[PDB]
C-alpha cells in the first residue's frame, strides 16, 4: 500500500477534521479540478480504446466492464444507460460487478479477492475473443480484476485496464492501459473521490463516443432516444423538429 | 423543454457525428473541465447544506437521497459508500431510487412520472421532519422529485434541490438550492454526462464533509473504514501506523 499514490496522503488535507465546513468543501472542489486534467493526458489511450471497441462492436462484440465495489457500480451505472440513450440491446455494453447483485448496494466480504468468481461471471454471459473486457480498479491491483483481464487476454479479446496507480499490475497485463492519475484523495484511500470521478468520466467518453460513431446520433441529437417518460416523449418529438423545421 | 438548458443544444457538438474518435473525445473532456467551475459557484450553498445535515445528523436524523434513472442511481451510490467508508448504520445515508429496485439497472416506464409512488417510498421508511430530504434531478422539474420535495417540506423536514437549470420548481420548493449550471451536454439532453458527474461531485461532498465534521475521520485518515477484504484490512493496519508510528 505504501507504493500506490492511491493510499497516498494528501498534503492539503493533513488537519481537514479541524477547518470550518466551507474550507472542507472548497478543498474537494480545487482537487476534483483536477480530474478533468488527469483524464486529458489519457486522451490518446482512450480514443484508442474507442476505435477498439468501435470494431468489436461492429464485428459483433460486447463492451463488458468487470470491477469491484465503486468501481464496479460505476461499470454498472454507465451500462444501463446505453439502451435507453442509443436505443441498443441490454446485450450490447454489460456491466459486471464481484460478488453479484447484492454488490451493488452493499459490499460483499472478500469479493474483490474471490480470483475464481471472476471467470465464473465472464463464462455465465459467454464472455468470448470477440467481446471486449475493461477492467475497472482505482488501486490497479483488484485481484478480482486482474484475474479477470487475465482470462480475457488468453482468450484472444481486446482488454482495456483502467486504474490511478502508475504501472499497475493490471495495467501490465491489460492490451491498452488508461492511467487516470488523479493524485492522493482528500480522504486517504477514498477512491470513491476522484478516482471514481475520472472513472465514470472515461466510461461515459467510451460508450458515447463509440455510439457516436456507430451512427446512435444526428448532429448532435439523440436520435436513438427511447422514451419512457413524458420528458423523454417530449424530447423525442423536439429532436425530429429540431433535425427538420416541423412542428407538433 | 425549450426553456432549460439542460435540453439545449452544445455548439461545440453540431457535427460531433462527423468528427475523428480523437476530437470527440477531446471535446468531451473539455466540457467536462467546466463542471468543478459549476460547482465552485454552488460551494455556498453545498457548505450550507452540509452545516444543516449535521445537525440534522446529531438530532438522529438521517440524509435521504431521492431521484430517477441516472440521478437516483448516483444517490444509491454515493449512499452505499457511506458504512465501509465512515462505519455508520446503513439508515444513516439512504438511496431512494423512483421505481424500486429494478430502476438501478434499467429504467421503470413512467417511474419519474409517478407523484403517488414518492409519498409511498417515503413513508415506508417512516421519513420524518426530523430527516434530510435530497431531491436529485438534472432537469429541475422531475414530477416523482418535484412531489417528494413538496411531502417533505409539508411534514416540515428540511429539503435541498440538485438540479442543472436554474429557477426550477425544485429549486422553488426546496428550502436550499443547489443550481450546478454546467451548461449544454454535447449530446443534447445527456444529462448522464455533465449533470451527472457535477451531481456525484456534490453527494459526495454532502457525505464526506458532513462525515469528517462528525468524527468519523482523524487528520485525512478514513478511521472509521469497515474492512471487508485483504486491501481494507491492509489499510485499516496502516491507518493505525500513520496516526501513531507504531508496527505490524
Amino acid at each position: 500500500l505504501s507504493t500506490l499514490i492511491t493510499e497516498q496522503r494528501n498534503p492539503n488535507s493533513v488537519d481537514i477534521d479541524r477547518q470550518s465546513t466551507l474550507e472542507i468543501v472548497r478543498l474537494m472542489n480545487e482537487e476534483d479540478k483536477l480530474v478533468p486534467l488527469a483524464i486529458e493526458s489519457c486522451l490518446p489511450q482512450i480514443s484508442l480504446a474507442v476505435e477498439q471497441i468501435v470494431q468489436a462492436f461492429q464485428q459483433g462484440g460486447r463492451l463488458i466492464y468487470i470491477g469491484a465495489g465503486t468501481s464496479g457500480r460505476l461499470g454498472v451505472l454507465d451500462a444501463s444507460e446505453c439502451p435507453p440513450t442509443f436505443g441498443v440491446s441490454t446485450e450490447m455494453v454489460k456491466g459486471i460487478i464481484a460478488g453479484g447483485e447484492c454488490a451493488i448496494r452493499h459490499p460483499v466480504e472478500g469479493a474483490e479477492d474471490n480470483t475464481k468468481a471472476v471467470l465464473n461471471d465472464l463464462q455465465s454471459i459467454h464472455f468470448s475473443k470477440n467481446d471486449v473486457l475493461v477492467g475497472i480498479a482505482a488501486s490497479g491491483r483488484t485481484p478480482y480484476v486482474i484475474a479477470g483481464l487475465q482470462y480475457a487476454k488468453s482468450l484472444g479479446a481486446l482488454t482495456i485496464s483502467i486504474a490511478s496507480n502508475p504501472k499497475s499490475e493490471m495495467a501490465e497485463i491489460a492490451d491498452i492501459a488508461i492511467e487516470t492519475i488523479v493524485g492522493p484523495e482528500i480522504l486517504t484511500g477514498s477512491s470513491r473521490l476522484k478516482s471514481g470521478t475520472a472513472q465514470k468520466m472515461v466510461l461515459n467518453m467510451l460508450t458515447t463516443a463509440s455510439m457516436i460513431l456507430l451512427g446512435k446520433c444526428y448532429e448532435n441529437l439523440m436520435v436513438d432516444v427511447q422514451a419512457s417518460n413524458e420528458k423523454l416523449k417530449a424530447r423525442a418529438v423536439r429532436i425530429v423538429m429540431q433535425a427538420t423545421d416541423c412542428n407538433k
